[PDB]
């Protein structure tokens, strides 16, 4: 459905990116996060939220989604908790060198991940959403 | 244009906070920076450019647009250099005292701007109609 996410983690050079993936359009919003812990994963699900019609996101359900903060952070943003990932890791791969700043990178790759073509996933998410309104 | 965004920054509690619009919308990204300089404005034009189809910003020109790394960033990313404040402001001072940090009633308030109905569509659901409506 439009309103479905799936939050995982993925770890380079030492640090955490969090990568969340509309299922049925696969556009990315990905940023590097200073630790994985539940007050940076609620602040990215808020963020996310803000942005896009959030109403599901499926999680690894691990340390870091069992505490007060992110349940808080959902419970307000009316959040339930219920291929591109290693794609992203090879775009930054290929990019890596023009960015002195992994977190540069992240954002080149998530670029280019959503813009690629007949339809990008940039184009197809809003396609999706603008139907389903 | 559908790809037309206006960037702005503000400031709160010694933080740089930089806020862009897109202007037919009146949908809004924000986010607290580390310091106003062209590093930190090339990477949130850059996350900003991923997200949603930027074509053409308009800055204030000021001392962080006048450097190579803004300038290269928005050369990669195809992108031309051509009342919220307070809003998103008064919304922030609504809900700081329930965040900890600045950054977080930020967000919020960027989730609550974006989401208010004023009747009726809200700014998240006419960006999202605009930009459908220009890719067919
Ligand atoms: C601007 C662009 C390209 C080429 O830059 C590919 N997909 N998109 C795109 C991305 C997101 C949209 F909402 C509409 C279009
Ligand atoms: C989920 C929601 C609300 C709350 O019902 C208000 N506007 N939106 C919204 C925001 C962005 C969209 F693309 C679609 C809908
Ligand atoms: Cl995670
Ligand atoms: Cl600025």
């Amino acid at each position: 459905s439009p309103g479905i996410w799936q939050l995982d983690c993925t770890h380079l050079e030492g640090k955490v990116i969090l990568v969340a993936v509309h299922v049925a359009s696969g556009y990315i919003e990905a940023e590097v996060i200073p630790a994985e812990t539940g007050q940076e994963t609620a602040y990215f699900l808020l963020k996310l939220a803000g942005r896009w019609p959030v109403k599901t996101v499926h999680t690894d359900n691990g340390s870091n989604f069992t505490g007060a903060t992110v349940r808080a952070a959902c419970d307000w943003a009316g959040i339930k908790q219920e291929s591109m990932n290693k794609e992203l890791k090879k775009i930054i791969g290929q990019v890596r060198d023009q960015a002195e700043h992994l977190k540069t990178a992240v954002q080149m790759a998530v670029f280019i991940h959503n813009h690629k073509r007949g339809y990008s996933a940039g184009e197809r998410i809003v396609d999706i959403i603008a139907t389903d309104i």
